């Protein structure tokens, strides 16, 4: 049993995975697909074992029978005595971010503006904001709400992809993987930073991690936190320090999923793999770190301190929470219970 097949989304994740594979002595090997959905299909077919997923994708995976295994745990300030692996996860803050200089833009004036989304089907980038917008407008036409968008995974010729940029060669426009310039947390924040969009749907951490010298990347080098504002549901604008009083939702952390017949073994191997290449890993600062990919968030989020045990051996619904599961199901009616594949 002792060989885990990890699924990588896109060529950049594939490269990192290959490095991990070499360093793990082939205890981990690599399968690769173009999209997260395609990776879930590989796992369902038994052609890969596992991958780490945003909550929106956990919903897709879970409807198809895949189970949560371990969750991303970032650094916190509660349960400080417990080991990271045993410390309870605290979830992240889904936010809507704008430029301070874009004065008078509020939650209530988002119609017909330009939006930047992590990807279709993702928690902070899509399910939360679009679910909120569908409810408030009483309309399923979320594809006509914003004048233009970058929402990787949408129809490339549609307005929802109009702001996406693709790769260096301008290939792979609006593809839901790291090849797309504006993909994921960092890509969506870049879309806002460069004024391609008026609003970015990301998480609190993303803003902090890419401002005030935290990034060094060419587009982020010079970005200041005070130049950004958060949009609150009450129509107010707040500095990015008040994320706890001005968010769209609290999201369940990204988590590893696998088939239930492989979950126990995937868990065993990963706990060992992070002991070697995780935050305080025996071979991280010397050979390879599993949670570092130059602010690109490949395979895992770069802010992951460890993968933590779940406890309560939760179903995918228990992991996501009944509050969030029903929120997706209400949004999915616009696009009742079955596997998508
Ligand atoms: C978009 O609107 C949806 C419909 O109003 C809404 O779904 C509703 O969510 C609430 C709260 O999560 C559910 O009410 C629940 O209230 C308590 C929670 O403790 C439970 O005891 C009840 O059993 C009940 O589940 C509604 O049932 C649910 N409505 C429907 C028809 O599914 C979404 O939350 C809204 N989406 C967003 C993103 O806000
Ligand atoms: C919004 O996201 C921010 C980025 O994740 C986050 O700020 C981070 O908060 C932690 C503590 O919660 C800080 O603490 C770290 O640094 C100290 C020493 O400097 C260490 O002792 C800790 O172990 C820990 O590593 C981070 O420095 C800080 N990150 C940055 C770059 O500012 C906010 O807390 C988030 N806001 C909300 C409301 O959740
Ligand atoms: O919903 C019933 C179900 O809840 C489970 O707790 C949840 C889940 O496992 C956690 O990952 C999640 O963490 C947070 C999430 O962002 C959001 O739900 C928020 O409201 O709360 C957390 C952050 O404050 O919490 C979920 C419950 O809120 C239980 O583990 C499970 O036993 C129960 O059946
Ligand atoms: C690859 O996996 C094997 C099997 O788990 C590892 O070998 C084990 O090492 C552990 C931890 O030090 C010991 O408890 C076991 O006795 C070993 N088992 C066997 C059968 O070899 C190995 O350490 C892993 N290698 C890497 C680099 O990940
Ligand atoms: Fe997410
Ligand atoms: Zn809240
Ligand atoms: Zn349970």
């Amino acid at each position: 049993y002792t060989r885990v097949v990890w699924c990588a989304v896109g060529p950049e994740e594939q490269k990192k995975c290959q490095q991990w594979s070499q360093q793990s002595g082939q205890n981990v090997t690599c399968a690769t697909a173009s999209t997260t959905d395609d990776c879930i299909v590989l796992v369902l077919k038994g052609e890969a074992d596992a991958l780490n997923l945003d909550g929106g994708y956990i919903y897709t995976a879970g409807k198809c029978g895949l189970v949560p295994v371990l969750a991303e745990n970032r650094k916190s300030s509660k349960h400080s005595s417990l080991d990271c692996v045993l410390r309870p996860t605290e979830g992240y803050l889904a936010v809507a971010v704008v430029k301070k200089a874009n004065e008078g833009l509020t939650w209530n004036s988002l119609k017909d503006k330009k939006s930047c989304h992590t990807a279709v089907d993702r928690t902070a980038g899509w399910n939360i904001p679009m679910g909120l917008i569908v409810n408030q407008t009483g309309s399923c036409a979320f594809d006509e709400f914003f004048s233009q968008s970058c929402a990787p995974g949408a129809d490339p010729k549609s307005r929802l992809c109009a702001l996406c940029a693709g790769d260096d060669q301008g290939l792979d426009k609006c593809v839901p993987n790291s090849k797309e310039k504006y993909y994921g947390y960092t890509g969506a924040f870049r879309c806002l930073a460069e004024d391609v969009g008026d609003v970015a749907f990301v998480k609190n951490d993303t803003v902090w991690e890419n401002t005030n010298g935290e990034s060094t990347a060419d587009w982020a080098k010079n970005l200041k936190r005070e130049d950004f504002r958060l949009l609150c549901l009450d129509g107010t604008r707040k500095p990015v320090t008040e994320a706890q009083s001005c968010h769209l939702a609290v999201a369940p952390n990204h988590a590893v999923v696998s088939r239930s017949d492989r979950a126990a073994h995937v868990e065993q191997v990963l706990l060992h793999q992070q002991a070697l290449f995780g935050k305080n890993g025996k071979n991280c600062p010397d050979k390879f770190c599993l949670f570092k990919s130059e602010t690109k968030n490949l395979l895992f989020n770069d802010n992951t301190e460890c993968l933590a045990k779940l406890g309560g051996r939760p179903t995918y619904e228990e992991y996501l929470g009944t509050e969030y599961v029903t929120a997706i199901a209400n949004l999915k009616k616009c696009s009742l219970e079955a596997c998508a594949f």
